[PDB]
C-alpha cells in the first residue's frame, strides 16, 4: 500500500526510520522494487543529498523522493509531514538546485527516453548492467541487448552506452560495428537525476572509422 526503502543512513537513522514505519504502518524493504513508494535519502540541511543507486531508480519510477528530515519531524511531531515539504533538490555532482525527482514524479506521461533503443554496452562495474537497463527501460527506452539488434527505419534513435575505464584493445571502434553514438554512462546518469535529455556531445565518445 505504501512502501520504503532507505539511502546514505546509519543504523541509528535507520532506527529511526523504523519507528517511523512501525507508527505509521509502513512497509519496509531493503531492495528497491516496482512496488517500491517512497525513498528516503539522507541529505544536507539544505536536502541534497548524494547521487545513490536507490536515488536514480527512485527518481526513474517517478516515486517519492524524501529528505531523512521528513522523518525525523514527523517524529518531532506523532504525524507524518508532507512528502511535498521534504523532497530532495539536488546532489553532490548535479548541483544543489535542479528539483529533479519532482518532474520525474510529475512527468510520468511523457519519459525522457519515450522511443529510444539503448543498449548498455561492455562490462559496468560501479553498477550492475541489469540495473542501468531497468533505469532506462522505467524511462520509456528500449533496451537492446546486441549490437546487432538495433532496429531500423527512423523515428527510432539507437544509443550505445560504454563504461570507458571499465575495459582493458578498442571500444572506440565501436561505430564501425554499427551506426549509432557512443556515450558514458554520465549522460544517462545526468538525464535521470535532472528527468532530461542531455547534449550527448558532451559524452560523445572518439570512434574509429
Ligand atoms: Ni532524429
Amino acid at each position: 500500500r505504501m512502501s520504503m526503502v532507505v539511502s546514505g543512513l546509519t543504523p541509528e537513522e535507520f532506527m529511526l526510520v523504523y519507528k517511523f514505519a512501525r507508527k505509521h504502518h509502513i512497509t519496509l524493504t531493503n531492495l528497491i522494487t516496482e512496488e517500491t513508494t517512497h525513498v528516503v535519502m539522507k541529505t544536507d540541511a539544505e536536502f541534497v543529498c548524494e547521487r545513490t543507486l536507490k536515488y536514480f531508480l527512485g527518481i526513474a519510477g517517478g516515486k517519492w523522493v524524501v529528505s531523512y528530515f521528513w522523518v525525523t519531524q514527523s517524529i518531532k511531531e506523532r504525524k507524518m509531514l508532507n512528502e511535498h515539504d521534504f523532497e530532495v533538490r539536488g546532489d553532490v555532482v548535479n548541483g544543489r538546485n535542479h528539483q529533479g525527482p519532482k518532474r520525474a514524479r510529475e512527468s510520468q506521461d511523457r519519459k525522457i527516453f519515450r522511443g529510444l533503443e539503448i543498449c548498455c554496452y561492455g562490462p559496468f562495474t560501479n553498477m550492475p548492467t541489469d540495473q542501468l537497463e531497468w533505469m532506462v527501460q522505467l524511462c520509456g527506452a528500449s533496451v537492446v541487448k546486441e549490437l546487432s539488434s538495433f532496429t531500423l527505419g527512423t523515428g527510432v534513435h539507437p544509443i550505445v552506452v560504454v563504461q570507458p575505464d571499465a575495459w582493458t584493445n578498442g571500444f572506440h571502434a565501436i561505430g564501425q560495428m554499427c551506426e549509432a553514438p557512443v556515450v558514458t554512462p554520465e549522460w544517462v546518469l545526468d538525464s535521470v537525476a535532472l528527468y532530461q535529455c542531455q547534449e550527448l556531445d558532451t559524452y560523445l565518445i572518439p570512434q574509429i572509422p
